[PDB]
């Protein structure tokens, strides 16, 4: 009953055959009106961005271009797929309003279909492998679509795979569909009708190479067929993650790990729409190579593009090494960074998975990075209690000659810090009166830092909080049966003082 | 030495004066090139989207339109400001490459300037109040810009306010520019030259109303002056958060809360660029309405927009009640949802800050939501130890009619669960052999659930993990202190079984 | 002087028994700890090596309090003072107890004073610091 997704294609398209032989409907990429009837019309005509620093740094003689396909409605290149598939299904009459649309997804197809459903009222059921970020869940719950997860390492044909659950669901609930992104011909057709046309029109149809990731089979086949039909000289590369079976010939697939940390590319089967014959050479790329290039993309060109583009530019800085002056390289950037905010963008996760190493983290930092905070000029001869009046504090601080002081309880529990200037501004503004206690103007946000920690830790703490209260704590022993813990503020540091210290040491 | 940001405007503009009197260069928009020379050219000509369900539900007789200004490069409506200010500064010659650009910001001018700096090489320092989400800190770090935080509740005039820290830095770091978004005339001028032109051209200049947030002063003044000059009949409204001072007349500001949870609107002063007299009427909006309307925007129109796009439509569903058929309402949606993923999009945070009550989150749920999980048909008659061979397991399970079994160690620790269907596929694929132990096929991830928790908790657990292992644990006492713990797998439930139960009970 | 490896994570009260001290300092990996009264007034220092020798000599017993072996004399030094001042202090006294004192205000006149031991430095540590920094 169930239909495999890896079955060989029945398609009969072959290079050189005129489009008049196409059994499939072709949609005109007509320009959208001046007022989009709804968000779904903001899918198409994404910009073609020239990329400067990466191409120059790694010795690319040819102009390197990137097709930014992360400014679609949902933020991905799986938003042409949802629109095209829904349009075609409704046109052919296979679907009616109010139906339930099940769709196994590698990620962004889930978001695209959820958005289209929420706009047109369909009840959507998305099935995702368990490895996908939670940021692709929080953006689905808000859309209201149901979400079902499947085990990460289940082989596609087994019942627990992320297509086995989808097909079983389609049988339990009546009046439900599976648009089947793996097999539907509308998947690559969307690209063959819009993605290829836009590239050809923008680049004047004179591009001597292309790159593109894989994992659906659409972004590569749908573009390759048109490019070879109208731009025969284009060398159409591929990509794949080390651990997938899509890449050919078999020699490049000889690695064993069954899971990889790039979300959206590679698979353990050949999708039916994947027209491999159009590829001209397959590379591979591995997690760290992808993340350490996504970070540098963001940092050096402002292209806010996510993980699956790191691999796609990594492969470019190799495959195009043989190009010469006057030729153009075109790449595809599948998705926006919004789906990886807790992933590789987070230093913590990058170091935890070791795609960076600490020496890489420090080599790029100025000289003073390793100096211990103990070396700064910091002190706090005075302290204040929370019960004092603001009128009393304004005189105490000035008569002592200090502009700020910590606020501590009777025993040592730090509560916050108070500053003269803010207190005076509050008094003048009338928000508090001199008789009023300081409890209404005390700064309650701060973070402790201990003397040993390097200035690097201080600089990574000031990114969250203005005040870094240097403190020291002691355990006191009575008889091993009674003990107490105590701490005392030992001066505070702030970005102002840190930069002043760096300047003074430099000067 | 330091210059206040709230000083009265020195501008002499007044309705009806010819444009030839403008002392400021106007950057007339021109058709964008087919290949953007870099990302900074994807700033302008964002779509205009009619909004269907919100307008109809709340009795808006008029066409309600939205200007989606969250498809700019940085994902915000503060990306025209960053581009325009940098370009004008360079044109004036006040700036040279390699300089340090310090800018106090509410969070989105920060990202815009960080992008427009990392593209051109400037060393950017961004000062930002502590209240802004960490999801902007993460996106700033990747861009490599220095970041400095300031206390949340510091009065603007105090030295510890974000403007104060910005000016103190500028006064000490050599070769440093402070573009001062609050005072620069380019801030509103950018909108007056581009934002107004696009709205006028798209909407045919026949809009009888407008809405817009405030907090910078630019989005409203810049659009308002042009709309009044060329579309005199537009009824221009403002907005503001309860707790801010920008709103007029003063009678509306009589509230005492000094902090509000919307990021980027309102302030404790009147920015100089804010040309208030162009407003025709003001309102206020409070946190809960804004967040609820942001959620009900996302869930019902696919317009992915963040917190400040909630207030800007909650205000519309009131101010436009007086409109009639045939007239157009235009709103401004500042930012993209990428900056709030941990915030209101997260049910956890929403409930924690109580902007939703549990009954609100439970009313719309189907009937079975309150049933207890023990209501389901669930059992686990047998178990297997990890040391068993796959050959043994495939014969144990098939003979009894069962197809899956938990994996339990000798003591009782749950290790994982194995499915017969996946084991057979693994054997056929050659990844394992019958002599091999199950350690290579055991699913590693699952989540526990106890018999008392409702099916709602189960449905919120299945959004993260395929398997929900219904377990049970008992504490056992030998004699008082010599306690011990034990746990057993009672039954396993999956989305398939939950949906099947719902269907069977319904039928 | 703040450039040294000065530290003092723990402290003891004068009434503690010597057995408790010999066990605490060893189980915590340290060998010396300041003796601080309840109010925070520094009283002296106690060292594991001397206490163990005293136990073996019979001058004290494990149940005995540390009051009979506490070192009585020292001299305070504040973190701002140069190593020259520390060297001219160590010519008179073995222990230089680095401390910090704070005035705490309830309301102007109703003031109070507090202090704590931030670290202890001795000629051994000073010379070792010089040697390591040079090398
Ligand atoms: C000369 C033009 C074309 C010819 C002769 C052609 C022929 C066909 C035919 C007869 C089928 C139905 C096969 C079946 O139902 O068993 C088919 C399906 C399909 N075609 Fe085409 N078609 C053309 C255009 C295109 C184009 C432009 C694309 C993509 C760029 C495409 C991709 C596909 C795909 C993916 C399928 C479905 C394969 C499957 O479901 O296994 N076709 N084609
Ligand atoms: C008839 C057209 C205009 C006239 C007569 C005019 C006149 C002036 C003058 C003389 C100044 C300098 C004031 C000073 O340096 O103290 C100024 C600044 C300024 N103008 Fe215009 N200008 C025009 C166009 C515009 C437009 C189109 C905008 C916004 C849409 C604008 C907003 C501003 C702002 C924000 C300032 C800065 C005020 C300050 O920094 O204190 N002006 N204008």
């Amino acid at each position: 009953l169930w239909i495999r997704p890896d079955a060989p294609s029945r398609c009969t398209w072959q290079l050189g055959r005129p489009a008049s032989e196409s059994p499939h409907h072709h949609t005109a990429p007509a320009k959208s009106p001046k007022i989009l009837p709804d968000i779904l019309k903001k899918i198409g005509d994404t910009p073609m961005v020239r990329i400067n620093k990466i191409g120059k740094k790694f010795g690319l003689k040819c102009e390197l271009l990137a097709k930014c396909e992360f400014f679609n409605a949902g933020g991905s290149v799986k938003d042409r797929i949802s629109l095209r598939m829904i349009e075609d299904a409704e046109r052919d009459g296979t679907l009616k309003p109010g139906d339930t649309i099940i769709e196994p997804t590698s990620g962004n197809t889930g978001i695209g279909l959820a958005l289209a459903a929420a706009v047109r009222g369909y009840r959507c059921i998305i099935v995702m492998p368990e490895k996908m970020s939670s940021e692709k869940v929080d953006v689905l719950r808000a859309l209201g679509a149901e979400i079902v997860r499947t085990p990460t390492n289940a082989r596609f044909d087994s019942p627990e795979s992320h297509v086995g659950v989808a097909w079983r669901l389609k049988n339990e609930i009546p009046n439900s569909h599976i648009l089947d992104q793996y097999r539907n011909a509308s998947n690559p057709l969307a690209h063959y009708d819009t993605t290829a046309d836009e590239i050809l029109q923008q680049c004047d149809g004179k591009l001597d190479m292309l790159v593109a990731s894989v994992g659906t089979g659409g972004t590569i086949t749908g573009i390759a067929r048109k490019l070879k039909e109208k731009c025969p000289g284009c060398r159409i590369i591929g990509v794949d993650p080390e651990g997938s079976i899509l890449a050919e010939p078999e020699e490049l697939n000889q690695t064993e790990q069954t899971t990889y940390e790039v979300e959206g590319i590679g698979y353990d089967f050949i999708p039916t729409v994947l027209d491999r014959t159009v590829v001209d050479k397959w590379f591979k790329s591995n997690d760290e190579e992808a993340f350490t290039f996504a970070r540098m993309l963001i940092a050096q060109e402002g292209l806010l593009c996510g993980g699956s583009a790191g691999s796609t530019v990594a492969v470019a800085v190799k495959a195009a090494q043989e190009l010469q002056e006057g030729q153009r390289c075109v790449v595809i950037l599948p998705d926006s960074v919004r789906n990886y905010m807790t992933k590789f963008l987070s230093d913590r996760w990058m170091l935890q998975k070791g795609f960076l190493k600490e020496e890489d983290l420090t080599e790029k930092k100025p000289w003073w990075w390793h100096l211990r905070v103990q070396e700064l000029g910091l002190s706090a001869p005075l302290t204040v209690l929370p019960t004092i009046t603001c009128g009393h504090t304004i005189e105490i601080l000035r008569e002592k000659g200090f502009d700020q002081a910590p606020v501590v309880d009777e025993a040592g529990v730090i509560l916050g810090m108070v500053t003269l200037g803010n207190m005076l501004s509050s008094l003048l503004a009338g928000k508090v009166q001199p008789s009023d206690q300081v409890g209404k103007v005390i700064y309650k946000q701060f973070k402790q830092i201990r003397l040993t920690d390097t200035l690097g830790r201080l600089s990574h703490i000031l990114e969250m909080d203005h005040f870094a209260l240097v403190v020291h704590e002691q355990i006191q022993y009575h008889s091993t049966g009674k003990s107490s813990q105590r701490q005392m503020v030992f001066g505070v540091v702030t970005a102002i003082d840190l930069l002043n210290f760096v300047a003074a040491q430099e000067r």
